[PDB]
């Protein structure tokens, strides 16, 4: 009966927690047939960039190669109430050469050492832009942004609801107060009417206008000041003041 | 030849659809060397927190420790054209206790069970807020959202888009309807030109303002009213009338 | 000692890069005990629906059922930095009736191969509308919309962020200026001042208004236009003309 010469050599337990940025674990076996064996991480999944971070005592799989000195460990699942602070990277590269930081693949992060849950994709196939979707709850807010500037963001801290754009044109909602910018022109269309604000000019553009103020109304022009009608003008008031 | 004792100890058929909230499947061995056997799940991966939802008849791998009661079962993912309703938790524990309802860890859940997909975070290791990015496919309806009020929103049946915080301030596109609410302002910004709205306030400070009616032209006061010009002022209409 | 006939037969190497759309990949076998063997894929986990996208001289792991032709292949993850274009779906059936083009499950997407990283949703159990989180790195734009014409945008050639409802409101914010449009109404709200537009009207209702124009202010009605203050009325400027 041909087996492959590479097997599950015995079950073990893990002597120490995994240091974040190693592949090596150190491994008792515990099947009674110094005591802890150096293993290289087996994947139980493609795509997977990190090992699991595995903590002492988890049940670990060792594989070995025939009689050589190549070790391998396989997280068994089997140990999940154990875990402390997880990071996870799934990559999933986007190069036509293949190699290689995530600055040539796509990825999902699950990261509780840094705070924060990421997707980003990549610029190495002719991707024009980059982006990123990241819960930052170290900071506390969520992103969504490209690599030149538009960004909408919940920032939770400020209470700061916001679309901005590479031009800094923005809509932000921040708090009791909503602040709307923009350098060229804000315009609101509804139907035929228009409302335009722009570096020099308040526009309006109605049918009927309707200008209702329980207190005091205030019109001043440092310049001239025009009022024309095609119909009838009407001034009702109890008195009126030419100065 | 030194093996482990746990081995793949027979190829079988799953007798029952596993129950959504079990760990345990009835599996019948179907290799020539009641006939249930009640095995424990084994994963075929880390960070995943429910076993699959496996259907009656797919095919499983049954694991064994020696001669022990000790039976597994692991989904070997050649039946999935029999799968029905799916729920997978992908979990990410960000707590320094170990032990664990998704309290002390980062987490992605796909439930066709519960109709939505979630990314949620925790409040277990420092993080100011928790936050969850939810397609609800029940009710039909984006969100973006932290623990405080701060709310991105797509809700499909009412064709709305808003960006609403903490405070009650919002940006609403509803139907065929804009409405913005904010307690301080309403401040709209274009270079040197401004448009604010609040409690008490309608202002407008800019260069030249024009406002075109084609129809009519109201503008009331409960209090005084004060026309300003630094130059000419202008009147023009067929009559002029003062009451 | 009971051991299945279902075992890892030899560990081998890809031959040939797999086609995207493949599930058979041809494998040499390495172990001592024409010379490629087509093997069947044997997932690493469950949810996912394709292989991955192994290159030339990955090593791969030959399982085989006894002494028949049924070979299969699995992925080891031991030779990653092989990885050119990957594209990997994760499925999640969302349907009572099994079987299945993504129409009957959740899913989530990542193809380098066809430039967008995707969560989508499925109308196949009840759901009123389906939705989709993408990131289109080939145009080079973040979405989040439904099947009805609800969408979030950022684009970011145009430099454009947009919340745009299935009634064409939005609210545009693209490079230097910012476009609201609503075919009811747009209306802003600050505690009791409210300023409205709509097809027909340019509503203001507040305390105090105040329009200042450091040029010229013109208001021109095609009909009839009223002042009325329940005050005095105040005219000031160098001279006053009636036409
Ligand atoms: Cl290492
Ligand atoms: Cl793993
Ligand atoms: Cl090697
Ligand atoms: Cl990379
Ligand atoms: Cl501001
Ligand atoms: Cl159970
Ligand atoms: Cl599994
Ligand atoms: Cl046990
Ligand atoms: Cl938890
Ligand atoms: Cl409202
Ligand atoms: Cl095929
Ligand atoms: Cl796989
Ligand atoms: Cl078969
Ligand atoms: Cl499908
Ligand atoms: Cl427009
Ligand atoms: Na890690
Ligand atoms: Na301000
Ligand atoms: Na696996
Ligand atoms: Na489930
Ligand atoms: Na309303
Ligand atoms: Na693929
Ligand atoms: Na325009």
């Amino acid at each position: 009966i041909q087996t492959s010469e590479f097997r599950l050599w015995s079950i073990g337990r893990a002597t120490e927690n995994k240091p974040r940025n190693s592949f090596t674990l150190m491994v008792l076996p515990i099947e009674s047939a110094s005591r802890d064996i150096p293993c290289i991480w087996l994947p139980n999944e493609d795509n997977r960039a990190t090992p699991p971070d595995v903590m002492r005592g988890e049940k670990i799989a060792i594989y070995r190669l025939g009689d050589t000195s190549q070790f391998y460990w396989r997280s068994m699942g089997l140990s999940n109430d154990l875990r402390t602070l997880e990071s996870v990277v799934y990559t999933f590269n986007a190069s036509l050469s293949p190699g290689g930081n995530f600055d040539t693949c796509y990825f999902m992060q699950f990261s509780a050492h840094d705070k924060h849950v990421t997707i980003g994709t990549s610029k190495a196939n002719g991707e024009p832009y980059r982006y990123s979707v990241q819960i930052n709850t170290g900071t506390g807010a969520v992103y969504i942004l490209d690599d030149i500037g538009n960004r909408f963001e919940l920032v939770s801290k400020d209470k700061r609801l916001m679309l901005m754009n590479a031009d800094n044109s923005f809509v932000k909602v921040e708090k009791k107060a909503i602040d709307l910018n923009a350098d060229q022109y804000i315009k609101l269309t509804s139907g035929g009417s228009t409302l335009e604000l722009n570096p020099t000019e308040f526009k309006v553009n109605t049918t009927n206008t309707t200008i209702k103020s329980s207190g005091t109304h205030i019109q001043e022009a440092g310049g001239t000041m025009t009022h024309k009608a095609g119909g009838n003008m009407l001034f009702t008031a109890p008195r009126y003041d030419f100065t």
